[PDB]
């Protein structure tokens, strides 16, 4: 190493003087010196701040023998190089330096000092590293917070259990995590699935925009089932990262069945507190907020207009129309979950209950205590509040502003991404314009909260789509084979970068210099390619941008499992547990499923299939199988989907099975 | 598995146990337990301990019952329903289970049945000579050798003949060997690496000795494993990690065995100590355990190793020896009082039990010859001043103490046994076992619930409105549900009840009443389970 | 892997059995511990004395530079005597928490003797698994990594390349260049020795003799059981703890999640202790830009212009890479601006038991063990007196307007501007050296030689310099181990420099071991340094007539 050598130098230097002053023989120190000079100049030669003259120099101090003006020489050359050891542009100008330094050296470029060419000046000059310039312990959210000792699946199965009995319908995102619909298989609830807004574009979905949300009430009321439900599970944020307005749903959900519970899995949703804008968003605020306007005297004048708007419109009518919850009957009944400071290589999760419920004290409150027994399992004389005071303290560690610092890095990421021209060619970041529709999307802070969607800044979706190759065989050639990023989605045509507190300066730096060098060797192609490499690559893009099969949109629950034909609610957990019977399944192909759906035979699955083990189900139990799901399957070429696997066909419940237990249900 | 032991329970019981089993569950066993059976839909029925009135605490259950239970549900044709023998190795007050015979002779019944053993409590069993034997694993291991050998296949040959002619339903007067070919040993058990209580109270292990796991039983074991400690990217430990030969722990063999050598030097001083013994004692085998249940019969701390050790070998049931039971009815102190007075300062030892006349020494690998010391000091002063006021004490004083010894010894209430299942929830009315979740849920309903006064209930029950639980109630003195959901509160559980005076009890409270049934709610329920057991049928 | 029940002395006793034999030479860390230097008086080993470099500004000595190693071997290769060299015992991440290479340390050492033996202490570098890249520099990853490259034929060619580079040169000059291990001769020997987490506590039970040995199987297993037995017991159950363990020992994935928990709560520390700009402005930790002099590593904050915080982990490659770096779990808290002596702070300020430690008192400076105990209580606790310290630093800073201001100047300038120095090794008496020329001692013999009453004598610290002024040398018969440094500042046979004198004159401490001010330093009487020279010269005599 280069500094090593001089370090040596300066060494036998110093030793030389220190002989020099007692009068021994110092030819040893001025061979020594002289070998490290020789050594040292092979290279010199291309470092401006040392210099070769200054080398050269030194040599001719060397060989005049002036011990006593080398050390000092020497010594303040070698303390400069440590301290300061000089931006460097790489090759020479006439120009009178009209920071910035030349030298003569090109090709051999050991320096690495940013470095700039010339040929054979701003446009240069303008190169820049610039926007890297960067109880006592309460959440201070909500009336009450429960810490779970467990991850956030056991926090929603907490709630879930808290709030749901056997026979209640639950409105639940299709989309959301496992977690709950295994909590509706304990419940013995009925799920009524709520369908997103498809994005065919990127084969994602969105958000389930809020007519769905309505038009499903409006259609349990209908039939006359509505009091029964008593749960909205939606997820505030998403895995994509569309974020639900809460505000708007709650009050134009309470409009329809004033007595409603809210659950928000926010676990997604962890840098909301960085930014105030997003901080509004979560649910806990909006509760916090509704429950305010509600009680508010001017608030009831104004629900008394709306309720004279309303008059003479008839309630299928309600779900074009604005609705706003009555004052006297609507109740707050908003609860959120929320994982804590997840390390990265921690065998322990912990997770928070936010609850916002008026009646909750009453009504609920020895359920949810029950339930936390029946879950955490507490204790025999409760200890468990001496580990919930525990999860705060890890917190601490947590909040050195990491969540902010982290946020201000990803903001950096997308400008480099945007502003360097290189990456731009190839690679962008989805805007939140792509990724939510015109019709659910509307001061910028003002038009965030006022959005019914926005994206969070946290979760970028990267598009690729100019690359011309799949998510998953970018993200595998890419980066993981290459460097350690936080990607784990992998779209048809984009891959999500979730900043979790773990990213860190060096990791933002090696994904751009990924990017940078992918988008040298796609320039570098696009120049050597020929007209019919280029049309093959064109070929590429155009089949993964432009042809996408449409989402596979939830079917219905069979006739074997829903209470009613006259409604789409299910006994999910008597389709889950029935499926256990060896007998009553069989194993039906991909390829078999299509013939046997010409054939006239129906198919049904028996278990939950989940291509991201904490993502969201494809089919669930007693989902009948349609053509669009058999399309996804096959074509996801991920292979670790739980609940499958594809060397088997799909357990399918058996004709036999399906007709007594539909026959057995028409008797209720 | 990085959570407490009730996960590894949690795990184990989800990847065995599907919806409508039966699962027979020791009614003494925790809270815990009960409300894991709760969910996944499992119908307990519960077996009864052996009562010890004059210590009112309860043993284990003698395997008489366990096998006549089994019986009982195979006169009724049920028995092909049960699928598990949840039971905990070590009791609370110490009573340890002999595994190999409550294996063999349950496994001549029920040749495929899972067993589960909760070992939370039986920590120093490695440490003990003798007592590694009365694990679930070792237990499991001699099991399985013996089935495999033809020796065995001869004396089972041999035991049939013997049994020939005898009528199955008599199965319960004479032992059992499980037929070679049927029986499968799929033994589990559960315990705590030594896990620090209140904070970061996570450590637990899940031992399996399973034949037929990697067949029939290995993915639900996993997708439980998951679905109870959340999905990571650190999944090795719930596959193959298979760490049965692996975290060898020298220094722990050397702690067990430091805190083992300090139980026997309490125990022996405890004894020995002329002011200690006079008014102290250590419960014994012969204390805590009726005799119906030690084949042998007539110093173990002395010596006594290849005499005492035929005890460990073959009797029913024996003593933990660090889970000392410390009788002070003799002190005439009830057990409350004396560790809430003379014991407040506390030690290492747990001292975390207190039944009415005798107090549970639990200890623990944080104990030195200093905590030995200590608690014999305190033990030696509590005798100089008993000998003191004995003294001082008028012919008065003396009727004073005397009755003060006598109503804690004599006159001990009786211990409320297990009532059958209501009705309304037993899914086969010639069975015990009970709907128990279906009751847990349909006691939510806040019309169907009512309040009823202990005071009142007694007089329900003469009238004829009989009286139904709609919720576990967990009392502190026993530690475990005296009632469960759908269970009947009998007489004798109400007149239980009412003597207690603490408001606190789990799931009841005197100020507002047992959350009871209402008639019609019950009169209801039980004409839509015979409208499905109809439906179900024909 | 073996366990070893009886603490971490006990495993070194036993490897240094296992592979020394009388008047091998090993080169050894003279700042180690002193129960170092005691085994290699029993094996009968020379001892040649690798001296630290010196960090006088802390009164602290660092950790050996590799080049200091690389010469001390080459001037043995110029005696000719190299064949004896037998061991490289160093102590990794030494106690003032300076962290080897060790990886570079074995290359550089094997290109030179490629059959030597590595002993490594790593008993101060216990949390290395929890510290991300902390493990590389473990002496049993490293020599695993450098067993590797030794196989491949990348390496091969590598080691073509770099001899043809060397070519030419004369062997004497490569304490000048940068070696390679020659993978035709170079053997990966390396030993280390760890104490358990419950050694870790103040009571010391158990350790492990880490071996990654090529040449176990057929040079070593036989003497290194015997020694094992030797050292503990001939009894049934040793032979079980002789049972390897290293794929085994898993039970310390609840052991991780504690190791994990102590780094995170140093850290912790570290970022509270740095912000807090009341503790700040007084208390400082020590980094590599002050404990490591910046020849020994190339990472330099200041010529990289894209600066990061630090707190994140932004320097990879300096563990990686640079020859020292350290521990993140020993923190050294610098005290020079309050102006009190680490002694008088530690004792008096906090006397902090609960969690943490205070082993070392520096004059300026005291070290800081995060062990096992700590708890988000006990790093609030000492964050909280540091805040108190400050606090009524801020306030005597207030009354020092009136004519005090001189006075906390004083002690500033006292402690930290002025420092004495720090003694480097001497070099053993002609009496104990065996060859003339070379410097390794024979220890042993004036241990032993020490102990002959009538060959003792006593001179007062007051007189040794003008004893050393008329030619009456002196030279110790003991080890003499002052408390500050912590390691034997003089040995058997070793000539008491005037340096030496000078720093054990300073001493208020009377109850050091090995010495005490009443009576005298003990020295060789003159006729007995006579003698034994003599005796010396006769033995090189009759071993070559």
């Amino acid at each position: 190493t280069r500094l090593d050598t001089w370090n040596l130098l300066d060494d036998a230097c110093r030793h030389l003087a220190e002989v020099d002053l007692a009068g021994l023989d110092t030819t040893h120190d001025v061979a020594r010196a002289k070998r490290l000079m020789d050594r040292i100049g092979a290279y010199e030669r291309y470092w401006l701040y040392p210099g070769a003259q200054n080398l050269a120099t030194f040599r001719a101090h060397l060989d005049s023998h002036s011990t006593v003006r080398l050390t000092e020489e020497v010594s303040l050359a070698v303390r400069l190089l440590s301290e300061y050891g000089d931006v460097l542009l790489a090759d020479d100008s006439p120009a009178t330096a009209p920071e910035l330094l030349v030298v003569a050296s090109i090709e051999d470029a050991i320096t690495a000092v940013a470095a700039i060419i010339r040929h054979d000046v701003t446009d240069l000059h303008s190169t820049v590293l610039a926007g890297l310039r960067n109880k006592a312990a309460v959440t201070w959210n909500a009336n009450q917070t429960y810490f779970v000792t467990n991850g956030t699946s056991t926090a929603n199965k907490i709630v879930v259990q808290a709030l749901t009995r056997p026979g209640d319908i639950v409105l639940i995102d299709r989309n959301c995590h496992k977690s709950h619909h295994y909590g509706l298989v304990l419940a013995g609830a009925y799920p009524m699935y709520l369908d997103a807004y498809p994005l065919p574009q990127y084969a994602i979905y969105g958000a389930v925009p809020l007519r769905t949300i309505k038009q499903a009430l409006l259609d349990l009321e209908a039939a006359g089932q509505l009091h029964r439900v008593r749960m909205l599970l939606l997820t505030n944020c998403t895995f994509d990262g569309v974020v639900y307005n809460p505000r708007r749903v709650m009050e134009e959900v309470l409009a329809i069945k004033p007595d409603i519970c809210f659950l928000w899995d926010e676990a997604w949703y962890a840098f909301a507190t960085a930014v105030p804008w997003a901080r509004q968003r979560t649910a806990m605020i909006a509760a916090e907020r509704l429950e305010q306007m509600l009680s508010t005297a001017e608030y009831a004048e104004e629900y008394r207009n709306w309720c004279a708007s309303m008059d003479g419109v008839d309630r299928s009518e309600w779900v074009d129309h604005r609705l706003l919850p009555d004052p006297n009957r609507a109740r707050v009944r908003v609860y959120a979950t929320h994982s804590t400071h997840k390390s990265l290589s921690a065998l322990r999760q912990a997770s928070m209950i936010h609850v916002r419920d008026q009646d909750f004290k009453a009504l609920t409150r020895d359920a949810f205590g029950e339930a936390f027994l029946t879950h955490t399992s507490t204790s025999p004389n409760q200890q468990l509040l001496a580990s919930l005071d525990l999860a705060r303290r890890q917190v601490d560690i947590e909040g050195f502003e990491l969540v902010r610092h982290v946020y201000n890095m990803a903001l950096v990421f997308r400008h480099r991404v945007r502003k360097d021209r290189l990456i731009s060619k190839w690679f962008r970041i989805l805007d939140e314009s792509d990724l939510v529709p015109d019709a659910f999307r509307s001061d910028w802070n003002e038009a965030w909260r006022s959005d019914q969607f926005v994206l969070d800044p946290t979760r970028l979706t990267l598009f690729i789509g100019a690359t011309g190759m799949n998510g998953y065989d970018f993200r595998e050639k890419i980066l993981m084979e290459r460097f350690g990023i936080q990607i784990n989605k992998t779209s048809i045509n984009s891959v999500l970068l979730i900043f979790t507190i773990g990213v860190t300066w060096s990791s933002v730096h090696y994904l751009l210099d990924v990017l940078r060098r992918v988008a040298i060797d796609l320039d570098r192609s696009q120049k050597a390619a020929s007209g019919a490499d280029l049309a093959l690559h064109r070929r590429h893009v155009e089949e993964i941008t432009q042809d996408l099969p449409h989402l596979p949109d939830f079917s219905e629950f069979d006739l074997a499992f829903r209470p009613d034909d006259a409604s789409s609610f299910g006994d999910m957990r008597s389709a889950f547990y029935a499926g256990y019977e060896e007998a009553d399944r069989e194993y039906v192909q991909i390829g078999l499923a299509g013939r046997r759906l010409a054939e006239g035979k129906t198919l049904v699955s028996t278990t939950f299939v989940v291509p991201y083990p904490p993502g969201f189900p494809v089919l669930v139990p007693g989902q009948l199988v349609s053509k669009e799901i058999i399309y996804f399957l096959a074509q996801l070429d991920v292979k670790e989907i739980h609940g499958y696997n594809p060397d088997l066909g799909l357990s399918v419940f058996t004709q036999a099975a399906l007709a007594r237990m539909e026959a057995a249900r028409n008797a209720v």
